[PDB]
């Protein structure tokens, strides 16, 4: 992973996760705007606290001097000496339109068919709301499958919406969130890809034009 898109509005995102009465995320009308999310930036993220989800900006990236790592791969995170915990007490998803990866170099954007949003996966330091700067969130990554694989090796673990809702549930275990993070990863048929403008590398670059097709 490297590059993201999160640029529709909170409401967007969230009909598909939760109802109504179990947010409490404040009501913001203004599209989030962020066609080319990098990390080290705070990045609003989602995730379950005292029985509501929440919706705080969370510094992607996370650091034990060379920059912060930014994936956990989904082979070891679960039982990494240094990731594991998180596995168990810093789970949260991360939506957004889609996701950028470079074909060795030539930028694509994937999506998915039907449209709706990508809820990926997503492990971090609780609590979420402190605002730390150097221990946030990291995205869980998986390999390529499908015809992602003629693009580039990793993919983001991408979870179905009810995937995405059990995974943050804090009664849930470290081992029952590795069978939902197999079971309910969203398989490459399920998106769609284009190669868009090279632009998007500059991360200065913020426009709704980075995610169209060329």
């Amino acid at each position: 992973c490297g590059r993201f898109a999160q640029s529709q509005t909170r409401e967007d995102y969230l009909a598909l996760l939760a109802e109504d009465i179990e947010r409490d995320i404040p009501y913001d009308p203004e599209p989030i705007g962020r066609y080319n999310v990098a990390p080290g930036t705070k990045v609003l993220l989602l995730s379950e606290r005292d029985e509501h989800l929440h919706l705080d900006p969370v510094f992607w990236g996370y650091a034990p001097d060379k920059p912060p790592l930014i994936n956990a791969r989904v082979e070891t995170a679960a039982t990494s000496r240094m990731f594991k915990p998180l596995w168990q007490h810093g789970r949260a998803i991360c939506f957004a339109d889609g996701w950028f990866e470079w074909k060795k170099k030539q930028p694509f954007f994937i999506y998915r068919a039907d449209g709706q949003p990508i809820f990926m996966a997503a492990i971090g330091s609780t609590p979420f709301e402190r605002g730390d700067e150097a221990e946030g969130f990291l995205i869980v990554t998986a390999a390529a499958d499908q015809g992602l694989v003629d693009i580039h090796d990793r993919r983001p673990l991408v979870l179905s919406p009810e995937a995405a809702r059990e995974w943050m549930r804090q009664e849930i275990s470290g081992k029952e969130a590795s069978e939902i993070a197999a079971s309910g990863c969203v398989p490459a048929n399920q998106f769609s890809w284009h190669p868009v403008s090279r632009a998007v590398g500059n991360v200065k670059n913020q426009g709704a034009e980075l995610i169209q097709p060329v």
